[PDB]
């Protein structure tokens, strides 16, 4: 499916390449659904930046407003933090850094939350001899393990859901990982500049295809995002 996505500051909707696109994110959010949406991204960035600052009572006005689930990430490094997102009616947890670097405290997560609850969002760069490497984001070096290493660390306690964004083709990379795991539910993020880059990943094998920014630049509508990945 087509995973419209918004990042918001401060109860604001930014582009990131930032730019201010108003403060209107439920309006926004419900027209996306309308269109026909299943599934909703949001990026909390203030709460990336600080925690204690968890955008929870715009994010819960959100969740109420639409009909759809909503899967939200951004900082979410302890499981304080998870319990808070999926209280405040959160369909399902986006985390980031925290799943590199302390894996056996996210397989706890998993244990206590459901697989059905968690996205692991991966940030893959290839290296120099084709390795698809993890890195935390997308202004530090690589940590070390590869996309696949990773993925395999979480098999064991029922990792469903990946988001995989490329940081270093795009088509071949999610060719092979949803190729080579196929229990797991891969949404790809970042690239999609035009329709035709949505119509690229149709026969990858991913499952979900995050379109933020092409939207807000009115490239597309989500309807015709969604007749495009039918097709
Ligand atoms: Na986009």
């Amino acid at each position: 499916m087509i995973i419209p996505a918004l990042d918001l500051i401060d109860g604001t909707v930014v582009r990131v390449v930032q730019r201010d696109y108003g403060n209107d994110p439920l309006p926004r959010l419900q027209d996306y659904a309308a269109q026909g949406a299943g599934v909703l991204h949001l990026v909390d960035l203030t709460g990336a930046k600080d925690p204690a600052k968890r955008q929870i009572p715009l994010i819960k006005t959100l969740v109420a407003g639409v009909n759809v689930p909503v899967q939200v990430g951004g900082g979410v490094r302890t499981e304080e933090d998870v319990a808070a997102l999926l209280k405040a009616g959160v369909a399902r947890v986006v985390i980031g850094s925290t799943a590199v670097k302390s894996p056996d405290v996210v397989k706890g997560w998993f244990e206590r939350f459901g697989a059905q609850a968690l996205v692991l969002a991966l940030d893959v760069r290839i290296d120099e001899h084709g390795t698809k490497q993890v890195a935390v984001s997308g202004w530090q070096e690589n940590s070390g393990v590869s996309l696949e290493q990773l993925v395999e660390t979480y098999l064991p306690v029922g990792l469903k859901h990946v988001l995989c964004t490329d940081i270093s083709s795009n088509v071949s990379l999610y060719e092979e990982v949803c190729a080579r795991y196929p229990q797991i539910a891969f949404q790809s993020s970042g690239g999609i500049g035009d329709i035709d880059d949505i119509a690229a990943l149709r026969g990858t094998g991913v499952r979900g295809v995050i379109v933020g920014r092409a939207l807000l630049e009115g490239k597309f509508t989500v309807k015709e995002a969604i007749q495009c990945w039918q097709n």
